[PDB]
């Protein structure tokens, strides 16, 4: 083991401005534990339990201390089947909270982050309903922390499993999810590169009669 450390850094420039961005998938929601005192439990019996989640989140660090982390909300429900349907609001879940992690030596790193998620309901529009609906416009927002693990694979392609527990405790006085804490999920995401280009013809040779 002997290489030169001093002052010439060739993986990374001496700063820590680093960023991330990727998506995961996995479930937002669901009921387990509770229950009701009605007669009335399951109206409906399908044959598809077609429930997937969007969300895409990223990372950026900008001091030696925790990175800033934002999500995305998109796609949970399904329903794509019609003559016509309505497009005039567009409703994007957008979450805001802060990423704290590390690597294990170059490809494996662990990160957990706290925050809160925003999102907006869809306006009222030309849809077609019986029973359940959303006939309001409110604003959703409910505080959220999970905590997962990141592999990276390609030079800008990475993979990470995020989930709802966390397998050591940091710092916490007090916690309050009546829901959840946490959301487990599987997602990919990839860094911030970007080379420079800049017109020179100079290995292709243009001048062909001079």
């Amino acid at each position: 083991a002997r290489i030169m450390k001093a002052i010439f850094v060739l993986n990374a420039a001496p700063k820590d401005n680093t960023w991330y961005a990727g998506g995961k998938l996995g479930w937002s929601q669901y009921h387990d534990t509770g229950f009701y005192g009605n007669g009335f439990q399951n109206n409906n019996g399908p044959t598809r339990n077609d429930q997937l989640g969007a969300g895409a989140f990223g990372g950026y660090q900008v001091n030696p201390y925790l990175g800033f982390e934002m999500g995305y909300d998109w796609l949970g429900r399904m329903a794509y089947k019609g003559s016509v349907d309505n497009g005039a609001f567009k409703a994007q879940g957008v979450q805001l909270t802060a990423k704290l992690g590390y690597p294990i030596t170059d490809d494996l790193d662990i990160y957990t982050r706290l925050g809160g998620m925003v999102w907006r309901a869809d306006s009222k529009g030309n849809y077609a309903s019986t029973g359940v609906s959303r006939s309001e416009h409110d604003t959703g927002v409910s505080p959220v922390f999970a905590g997962g693990v990141e592999w990276a694979v390609t030079r800008d392609i990475a993979t990470r499993l995020e989930y709802q527990w966390v397998n050591n405790i940091g710092d916490a006085g007090t916690v309050g999810t009546r829901p959840d804490n946490g959301m487990l999920s599987l997602g990919v995401s990839y860094r911030f590169g970007q080379e420079d280009a800049a017109p020179v013809v100079a290995p292709a040779p243009a001048p062909a009669p001079e």
